[PDB]
């Protein structure tokens, strides 16, 4: 009965433009489907969760790449708003030792979203997910914030404040905005790197405790190779990392999101009441699935999350 | 004395994003410096003509590619207006048999040019050059049109209406605008493909005759492999093509522009009076240089025009 309820992901869908060598031996940019909320919808799709995607998607050929990717991962993107504006591009370049970024998001299909584009949300939507860059950008951010505010009292809200300082150099109004978004979330997952960008005092375990009093019932901090720690009002759950050979980490965190949600969905715990009474074991299963799933992704030039027929054992 | 006068190119500078294969065996886009007026400035630079470039150039890394390319071809781009807006991108993709295009020009450094950015033009500027896409785009087009109108009475104007239907599907106001630009030009060069987009009656040789009455003293129609025909009020000059093995044709026409101008510059004929009295031989030398120079470009994945120390014999 809970099994057919949908998780509706709301946020950015973009193209990661990553440097590769041509056969001629020179630098080119290879287009990958991407975006944190997008990547999470894909991973939820591949895990067999009924998944929706609300966003602004272009009708150009890059938009085509995104819709094709969603469709092949069984994500329902009928919610999405299609226009003739271009697709967001995120450029990564290697200069000497380090990466440099260029964010091409002028007048895009994603950025120029409108209140009128807001989707109808009925009782078959058990949970919704929001991300950082789309919530912070203007004018689309106003739309997603509105949507989050409206449905927060009705449904499970998952928030991933993935700070991308490299894409958009972050300021206070961004940390200010994100902070007042946290209040509206039931589940919050962020990396230890993300949490540091918030200027808050104390231990990581201490910060999590403050946020649990702000409305979230579950806070998850991810620690790269070292796995993650999950915090609620009833427990703290360390989950060890998994050793694997890493090609890259694009979309790794997004897969963690998906595993946590898929497990809770599967366990039939995606209600506000059930999240308030999670046992230690239920928390561990969710975060562990998240970690296992991300193990696969980092292996093969992700964002390329695992199908559920992968991870079979 | 005429030898130190500068040709000032005014128009777009963009990045051609062309499909290549990665070592991994998949499609990527390789960034090339490009833009018709840009390509022409480069070629004039490499031919040893004192050359200027007025345009809108980004401060991002794509903008860096363009400034580096200009600098290494000895083009003076101090006239250019630098801002923090992104660089124009022109995507080409091969789908089945044919090419498909995507033009990414939202809120760019090039497109958002202003009246205030207009350059000071003194008596050391013998000639100026304008192109199509920048003259048609808004709001930058208003700026270039203004500039052309102001300096037309003072200096030699060269106009290249290179129609790019694939980049921007062309409408009447574009043909209307281009047409009323032609009046202000002393030299006009366009391809037979370009001329067809104008809906005008009669033979190509007939059309050229009409335009010569509109103000232009010299009209050149290029015919791909078959070379070109040059028209004035005193003569008609067929110039045969050159047989070469062609890698591509990006920037070919732009090199023709440069050779015509370089030759006239060298011959000391870049004045309104001298263009009104060109002999048959003087016309032939100019257009022939244009054709020879373009022979080199089409050979090596241009826009990559010849240095004058190439073409040495
Ligand atoms: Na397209
Ligand atoms: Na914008
Ligand atoms: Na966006
Ligand atoms: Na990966
Ligand atoms: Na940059
Ligand atoms: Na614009
Ligand atoms: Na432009
Ligand atoms: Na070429």
């Amino acid at each position: 009965h809970h099994h057919h309820h949908m998780i509706l992901c709301c946020g950015e869908a973009l193209i990661d433009m990553l440097p590769r060598e041509t056969t001629g031996g020179e630098t080119a940019f290879q287009p990958f489907a991407g975006g944190s909320v997008f990547n999470t919808a894909i991973a939820l799709g591949r895990l067999g969760v009924p998944t929706g995607f609300f966003s602004g998607i272009s009708s150009d050929f890059f938009g085509d790449v995104l819709r094709d990717t969603l469709a092949r991962s069984n994500v329902d993107y009928s919610f999405a708003a299609i226009s003739n504006r271009p697709t967001t591009l995120a450029f990564v370049r290697l200069v000497d030792g380090q990466a440099r970024y260029a964010f091409y998001d002028e007048n895009t299909a994603g950025r120029m979203l409108s209140r009128n584009d807001m989707p109808y949300v009925d009782e078959t939507i058990s949970a919704m997910l929001f991300g950082c860059i789309s919530l912070i950008s203007e004018p689309c951010g106003s739309v997603y914030e509105t949507l989050l505010a409206r449905e927060a009292p009705n449904r499970v809200m998952f928030l991933d404040p993935n700070i991308r300082a490299n894409l958009i150099t972050v300021r206070k109004t961004h940390l200010t905005r994100m902070k007042r978004m946290i209040a509206l979330a039931d589940i919050v997952k962020l990396s230890d790197e993300d949490l540091d960008w918030f200027g808050e005092k104390g231990s990581h375990d201490e910060i999590a405790a403050e946020w649990l009093k702000l409305g979230p019932k579950l806070v998850v901090i991810t620690k790269g190779a070292h796995g993650a720690v999950a915090y609620t009002n009833h427990a703290t759950v360390p989950v060890p990392g998994v050793k694997v050979d890493v090609v890259d980490t694009v979309g790794a965190g997004d897969t963690v999101n998906a595993g946590i949600l898929a497990s809770l969905h599967s366990q039939g715990l995606l209600t506000k009441d059930a999240l308030a009474n999670l046992s230690e074991d239920q928390i561990h299963s969710a975060v562990a699935l998240g970690v296992r799933a991300a193990a696969v992704t980092v292996s093969r030039a992700g964002a390329n999350p695992p199908w559920a027929h992968e991870m079979r054992d």
